[PDB]
């Protein structure tokens, strides 16, 4: 059975960035709700005893029954899983993929705008992925609690753009969210996701 | 072509039941921001000069290259335009669908349990409608800014559940803003659209 992971850090550590109270009730009751969910879904069956990775990636191969609970919630159980994990209090701009990034956006500030633009204009609920395509980076969004594993892309940075992510800190200001997640970006985990990839 | 149309009252009105943030917020911005993009997406074409009924009624004849944005966009100034109007602070539990509810659930109550489900059961963002369907009463949920006028399916009544409609004041907890929403419903509103339906 699937199990909510702790987080690496304290409730305010990620502030001012990502608020307490957000911290909280995203970790304690939205992700908590997607492993209930999940582990009633594939309760007593072989998905059971795999991997949530292995789970999200060969969404497609899970019994029709119970695969749209386990793309919304598994998807859900990976996301916030990746989500924590991504984020620190220590922050800094530095590494393989930032430097990958530098080589083919020009900049790091090139890849934050064109970022910001993709995650402003996904529309509804959903997130904002940084990818390994084909061995090339890209930057996409998907809707709800999907994942680019899914569609074989590996992805090595996530940003959550439900609005219970954002609206207690930056209300209808998805943008200024967007812009306060660089500071709290575990670059390490980035390095960490683009080495084990494919 | 489209305004953002006035609240018919206070961004407070609705206290305790909806937060006073929320209703500006969710008015001065959110709505505003359905009503410049579909103006944006619609600017020099047949759709300027019809209803937004008549647009999303007819969405699968709106051009391809723009009905996704329209369906949105379009949707949100419906969806947010209907929702501002049956919503006010003298909610009054009475009326022509109020008697309608009670003939088909069998109590006011049954009727609220079903749209309370439906509502908290809508995975994701979307809006939870009371639709008169070929003259029966049906509960239904929609994606995004979906309307069932689309399907051939009068609304009558809408909820909001996307969380910028309850996260000020409620975050993670849809079903106590579910409730919440019992206290501010316009029958009246909800007995109008009926009746044009
Ligand atoms: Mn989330
Ligand atoms: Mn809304």
């Amino acid at each position: 059975a699937f199990e909510l992971p702790n987080l690496p850090y304290g409730f305010r550590a990620l502030e001012p960035h990502i608020d307490q109270q957000t911290m909280e009730i995203h970790h304690d009751k939205h992700h908590n709700t997607y492993v209930t969910k999940l582990n009633a879904a594939v309760e007593g069956t072989d998905l059971e005893s795999k991997s949530i990775e292995e789970i999200v990636a060969n969404l497609d191969s899970v019994p029709e029954n119970i695969q749209t609970a386990v793309r919304n919630n598994g998807g859900g159980h990976l996301n916030h899983s990746l989500f924590w994990e991504l984020l620190t209090p220590n922050s800094e701009e530095k590494g393989t993929v930032v430097d990958k990034i530098k080589e083919q956006w020009g900049s790091l500030d090139a890849f934050k705008e064109e970022f910001a633009n993709q995650a402003a204009a996904r529309f509804g609920c959903g997130w904002a992925w940084l990818v390994v395509n084909d061995g090339k980076l890209e930057i996409v969004t998907t809707p709800n609690q999907d994942n680019p594993l899914t569609e074989g892309k590996t992805p090595i940075l996530g940003l959550d753009v439900w609005e219970h992510a954002y609206y207690l800190k930056y209300q209808n200001k998805r943008p200024d969210y967007i812009s306060a997640f660089w500071n709290v970006v575990n670059w390490e985990k980035v390095d960490e996701l683009y080495n084990a990839a494919k």
